[PDB]
């Protein structure tokens, strides 16, 4: 009889459906619509609830999360641009294969099209991003539960990866007493209310078989590649790719330890690609290469085969080479494929490496930010992880540092957006529970200056270093026309973040030396707490210096 | 020749083209796929230039602008979450009607779906909320600029409302000096470019045929709702109805003057709702109604027909009244069907609003929310606007105040988004060049809290009132469970914008009362900038004030 007790026992098995599949975090915004949802999460003891006011911070705080964990996350939102609002963390879900189940409440379908506010066209409003979407039906009895749960489970068993949009529309009234409305529908499903496991379980595996040719091909000189991976992935690729004799060229993503650093230094060197042009195979494990010396090595090189091995699914090759294409677990992979001791065929670029290093330290001393991303590693705290930001930073470490094999590293590189980092780094750090080291630039940090309310709950320091260079100066290292670079490319916004830290009752730094940074480091990881460093640099040093580097490498 | 140059003559022959359909500002984000369309852009004369770093914050600039000026106003994005972050004002134009018109850039087809870095899939990913989708090939001279012009000619010249998705895909290079590479390709559209006209000429109006009975129903007895529209048309409609001799329901977004104000209250008495019962025909002009005793009036009444004439299409009655549905420009259809001079039917309702008001005035003393939305018609600036926000302000008042006839009130009512208030007011500033009052609450000002920065650039003074209630307490006047109400509701921040309004170097001030609060209003319409007044309340009291009056007068 009723409706509003009736939604909440809909409610409640889409939510204990969940739990099924491995949802421990949900992140909840605000709104009346969704209340059969959010009551029905706050009620069940299986979760984790975070909160936030803004839908696309808290779409990015749960693909921190999901990223970090690797397991599915939850979202509730209310009807209307709440919705809309969750795209941005949706898109970069399905392609570096997050799994988000945003649960989105919707108007009854009475409600739509007829002027009635805060009503949408909800349906299909993602498009094709979602690997998965369920509009659900109107709340009715006369559906049984066992069909409910069912389209869920479907849903969440046969998720590789990505995102699945959840269509949830209930009709008023939404508020009142629980009375026994929808108990005995809810009691159809017995005693699947006291299981552990899903009512139905479809969970079919996808998987590449093993390429039986393998033991000819790791005969010949081959070239290892490794994108994003996991830290314990990057430690085995190192030692796999060692055995193997091969070169390996690893990204700032891949935890591989970069035994040949400064890729994209070195890779403008003719000596490097000559002695590269010999690789009859390349076998890359993982995917979203960073840099523009190894991304344009990659489009030019043609080795017989092309080889890319990844969790993910679809094409991972923007070059189209003729190969193959391995969906697989990088690290289950490398055991199906193992590496025999062979002797490395690669004379010359060991030597252009440690040149190109050396290049590199030898401008280690101004104040900067290609000296800070040169240096970071002496700044990572002890067990922690660094979240990279987007545009000059990635870059900058990606080609001037070395990072330590195993020390995990996160980052949103599939879509690339300055859109949602510190609401990332925030569901980063409470993923894992790890001290945190985030790096970010201006611009991306105003993008997403109201996740800082985020950042006042961590469980362990959080680091957020903000390098301003007053714009976005990677639109100085691109080849922008001068006459409108400064309006319409590196837009300064000519502010500090001393107020804004001061806003959320966030420590603050301004370093303006080596020492200072030091000190402040060493004050920031004393407390599990949020401390903002703010270093300001001069607009294009750090593009130059890279150029500069770039230059002096390519003579070597 | 050069893939450069076509880029940019290609992206030149849609820019122009746009001009020739009233646009005339264009708000313009970061990036490099953009860069066709962004040079394009600042090299034509034609255009006034936005820029902002959020591109969500742009689309509402974008919206706000539309929204004053009744021209169509362009975008530029480049590809990836760029994109996805126009969504909500996308979906919000929608439904109240601005012409924007969406350039996004996106990688050409052979880099989608390839793992390409900042590729995603753009065409069609705003659905159904797009009034029309445009999804341009790859560029080539083999297409001629004739068919380029002519398919946005059809776009803009057939555009009744809402929003227009453009998407440009362009291949690199992107940057190199211009050369003679598709000029010959643009004269073929030979002095179309020295022309004032669109290519294709398509225009057809859309609007409903004059009613051949209106002389019969004009006689009967109608009340008159007026929603959300013109500030003209809403002195017009005043004066309509007065002559009629029918009551006048004013919404706070009409501009009627509001005959018969506090209609949230007084319909809430029963010899109300008595009286109203005798209505034959209701006659609503504007649509997205306020107040909750309005849309639970308009639902339960029954009259024999009831009329709904809007500029916008579709349903706008969602309680599916037996009636009419009426498309035309607002002041046109009042003149197309003019009232006749009769006798006022009505004789409780006039009585009750008196009252009604009186009540309201009895407790215009403390210094709270309500009081403030009550006295508001007091601080509305000369030949100025106001920009009212969503949540409990717009509801506050629309029930208390009684606003002046003809005097500009701008709102989000479409899909009522807390996400883009700041932003959309900075366009609404920008449009007019009007002495702007703009309210908000804590959360709304927290969730667009970086289009501080736009409002570091207003042409006239702009008073930013930031109600902080601490939290969402709207929920506090919906009927919300008491236990989950805090954490999952109400969600309190727990801020002051002090710090906020020093970062963007505005003006801020903390009244405590009604002699500060009017001290700084004095002060803040004294120079082109914004000004920053936040309002501290205890957190319920504007809810628990708005019940209590609701029943107070509902015992009259
Ligand atoms: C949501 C979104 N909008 C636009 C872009 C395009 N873009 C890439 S880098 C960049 C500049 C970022 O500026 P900042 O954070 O200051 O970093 P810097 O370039 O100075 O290193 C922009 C606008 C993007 N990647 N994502
Ligand atoms: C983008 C978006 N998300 C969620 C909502 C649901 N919603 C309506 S009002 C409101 C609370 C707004 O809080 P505040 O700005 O402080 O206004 P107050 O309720 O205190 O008047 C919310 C979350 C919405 N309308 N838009
Ligand atoms: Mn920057
Ligand atoms: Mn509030």
């Amino acid at each position: 009889m009723s409706v509003s007790a009736f939604n909440r026992r809909w409610a409640a098995v889409i939510l204990e459906a969940l739990t099924r599949h491995g949802v421990r975090h949900i992140c909840i915004a605000p709104g009346s619509r969704s209340t059969p949802l959010t009551l029905a999460a706050a009620e069940n003891s299986a979760f984790i609830h975070h909160t936030h006011f803004d839908e696309r911070g808290l779409g990015h705080l749960a693909l921190g999360l999901a990223k970090v964990s690797k397991q599915p996350v939850a979202v509730i939102v209310t009807s209307g641009t709440a919705v809309a609002n969750l795209y941005p963390a949706l898109i970069e879900a399905g392609l570096t294969g997050e799994k988000l189940i945003l649960l989105t409440a919707d108007r009854p379908p009475e409600l739509i099209d007829c002027g009635a506010n805060q009503a949408i066209r909800q349906p299909g409003m993602f498009a094709s991003h979602p690997t998965h979407s369920i509009s659900l039906p109107r709340p009715t009895q006369d559906i049984p539960a066992r069909w409910l749960v069912s389209t869920i489970d479907h849903a969440l068993g046969t998720l590789h990866a990505g995102g699945v949009h959840i269509n949830c529309p209930f009709a008023e009234p939404l508020y009142g007493e629980m009375d026994d409305t929808g108990l005995s529908w809810q009691q159809r499903l017995g005693d699947w209310w006291q299981d552990d496991k899903p009512w139905l379980r479809e969970a079919p595996r996808l998987e590449s078989e093993k390429q039986r040719d393998w033991f000819f091909w790791r005969q010949k000189r081959g070239v290892v590649v490794a994108g994003r991976m996991s830290a314990e992935e990057g430690k085995k690729v190192a030692l796999w790719a060692q055995t193997l004799g091969w070169p390996l060229i690893g990204d700032v993503l891949s935890q591989t330890g970069q035994p040949l650093p400064c890729a994209d230094l070195w890779l403008g060197n003719a000596k490097a690609t000559s002695e590269l042009q010999q690789a009859q195979i390349v076998v890359q494990l993982g995917s979203s290469l960073t840099g523009k010396r190894l991304l344009q090595w990659q489009a030019s090189c043609e080795p017989e085969e092309y080889w890319i091995v990844d969790d993910i699914e679809g094409r991972l090759d923007p070059a189209h080479h003729r190969g193959r294409r391995l969906i697989a677990n990088i690290a289950d992979w490398l055991e199906l494929h193992p590496a025999e001791k062979r002797q490395p065929w690669c004379v010359e670029i060991p030597r252009l490496a440690e040149q190109a290093m050396q290049a590199v330290i030898a401008r280690r001393d101004a104040f900067g930010e290609a000296q800070l991303a040169h240096r970071i590693c002496d700044y990572l705290p002890e067990q922690g992880q660094l979240f990279v930001g987007n545009s000059l930073v990635v870059r900058l470490i990606d080609a001037l540092s070395q990072l330590p094999a195993g020390y995990p590293v996160y980052s949103n590189r599939g879509a690339s957006g300055i859109d949602g980092l510190l609401s990332t780094a925030a569901g980063v750090q409470r993923a894992s529970g790890k001290p945190t080291l985030a790096i970010v630039g201006d611009l991306s940090a105003l993008y997403d200056l109201n996740a800082l309310a985020l950042l006042r709950q961590v469980s362990a320091p959080l680091v957020l270093i903000v390098v301003n260079n007053n714009g976005g100066q990677i639109f100085s290292l691109l080849p922008t026309p001068q006459s409108e670079r400064e309006r319409f490319y590196l837009m300064p916004q000519n502010v500090h973040f001393e107020h804004a830290a001061a806003m959320f009752e966030l420590k603050y730094h301004r370093p303006q030396n080596w020492q200072e940074l030091e000190t402040a480091f060493a004050d920031a990881w004393r407390t599990p707490t949020t401390t903002v460093i703010e270093m300001v640099v001069n607009d294009t040093d750090g593009a130059q210096t890279l150029q500069q580097l770039l230059a002096q490498v390519s003579h070597l």
